[PDB]
């Protein structure tokens, strides 16, 4: 039983779901950032393609990562959802953006297909939180 | 002009088309570790979704990270290809690696389309790497 903080603006949404079905105890906290927190230190931030594509078009991801990398020392960001065939953004804006948080920033970007895939990662990476805790 | 090191074995790739294609100028040398080097620091490992997979099915990866960051204080992982519907494997197996490559040994992992995509991700690293040296 591998016990994770949900924000409440996810708690009806489908990852929420598959965590429950996988056996997670979540906890639910209004959390200024982050929406799954595993430890003291790790954090999980859940966006959809959609909305890095935009955050990468209004320029405030930085800003995002930023705030992240300031209220955990490990955060991590799933992107869902596909970002090929997502026009109105040339590729390389994408790419050198993923580079960015990536490389520069040191925050891992793990890419998911579904809401289900972004819950397994998340229970993955709790079970072994507790494990080696 | 921004200027990479690139491993013998990689020298008639696609990737190595699309670099010289982008301007970039390449030295070539015979690597014990890495396929592209950016800068005393940087370098990046590129592997297919099926060498991907192979390692993980031999347990060869985790090995294969260390010998990285042995080699380079800010080593990078290119994933070119899809790891989806590429059975043999179950997913929790390839989304457990790449956790664990990313969050655990915290050595990033892009994911490239096509070696094209690959050398766009190389050139605007490298780019970057240059303006700020
Ligand atoms: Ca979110
Ligand atoms: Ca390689």
């Amino acid at each position: 039983g591998v016990k994770v903080v949900v924000d409440s603006r996810e708690l009806r949404s489908e990852v929420v779901k598959r965590l429950k079905l996988l056996g997670v105890k979540l906890e639910v906290k209004t959390l200024d950032v982050g929406d799954y927190i595993i430890s003291e230190d790790v954090a999980i931030e859940r966006k959809s393609a959609n909305d890095l594509i935009q955050s990468i078009i209004d320029g405030g991801l930085f800003d995002q990562v930023k705030r992240l990398k300031e209220a955990y020392s490990r955060p991590i960001m799933i992107v869902e959802g596909s970002l090929y065939g997502i026009r109105n953004v040339h590729p390389n804006a994408i790419r050198g953006a993923i580079a960015a948080v990536t490389v520069d920033f040191g925050v891992p970007i793990i890419f998911s297909s579904t809401p289900e895939e972004t819950a397994q990662y998340i229970f993955l990476i709790a079970k072994r939180e507790q494990e080696e805790r």
